[PDB]
């Protein structure tokens, strides 16, 4: 907590936003038996918290980028990619391009955070976004620094003095 | 929720147990920088909830397997590392017995098992050492809190029995 510069969002903020996102996703996916792709290892906290509010049939899958590909054939499937944060958009840009060639019925992105770096280098459509954050080192709620801080029940900023 | 024959443990029971387990784990793993392996997908809810209570440096890793086919192997070289396997439920013990044999060959410094549930089926086919266990469950099909049936029921905030 001493290494934390300031808190951007508290646990109450986080849970309220997750419930809102879940309701929005339910509106579109409830009837679609979507493949909900979790981008390991960063998106896990967000992913499970979302799944705790999705009261319908869905098929989990995981990807690491490809090091680990998808176990499900996504052709003709409604697919949702769950990500922790989008910075420049490079990874997502290439991810979507790859996945789009597999011919899914639909493909959308849901990210916990979108880093405000102004105009991103890659034009990535973000359909669902939890929060827009400052261009700083984000820490807490799954975000780590040297495998530390993931347990903090907030989304905050790491002091520069800690990593520089 | 109407497909539940009955609830075995509510969210309050689960959360209390997780805090107890986290305290127990900290005792041993605090200064060990362990590799905490989550056996996806069922164990993911339990896994992330535990990690929210672990206030020390640790390295997450994930494995996807079934009894033994490993669809997604570890990213981490566990040679000389302290390793904890986080599982959802141990039934006959076959899956964990094979997983442990595979992991022990990689030469970890230590290797322990943490399971959310242990299904009481009497003498198991394999004598799997369980170091940490959340609850002993009866010989029925368990549903909820990560446990699914045909890709349904994971979101339930309780651990319960699937109706016949
Ligand atoms: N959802 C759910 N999965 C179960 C149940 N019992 C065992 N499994 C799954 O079967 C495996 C354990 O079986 P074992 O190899 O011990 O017989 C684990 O993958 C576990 O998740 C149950 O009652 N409910």
């Amino acid at each position: 907590m001493d290494d934390l510069e300031r808190v951007l969002y508290n646990q109450d903020d986080i849970q309220k936003r997750i419930r809102e996102l879940a309701a929005e996703l339910t509106e579109f996916y409830e009837d679609k038996n979507p493949v909900m792709i979790c981008v390991l290892t960063g998106a896990v906290f967000f992913y499970t918290d979302l799944l705790k509010h999705l009261d319908f049939q869905l098929e989990p899958d995981y990807i690491i980028c490809i090091s680990k590909d998808l176990k499900t054939n996504i052709e003709g499937r409604h697919v949702l990619v769950v990500e922790d944060i989008i910075d420049t958009g490079l990874t997502m840009y290439q991810l979507l391009n790859n996945l789009q060639m597999r011919k899914p019925a639909s493909l959308k992105v849901c990210t916990l955070c979108d880093k405000d770096i102004g105009k991103k280098a890659y034009d990535v459509p973000i359909d669902y976004c939890g929060f827009v954050v400052e261009n700083r080192y984000i820490i807490g709620y799954g975000f780590d620094f040297h495998n530390k801080y993931r347990n903090l029940p907030v989304i905050g900023i790491l002091k520069e003095s800690v990593y520089t």
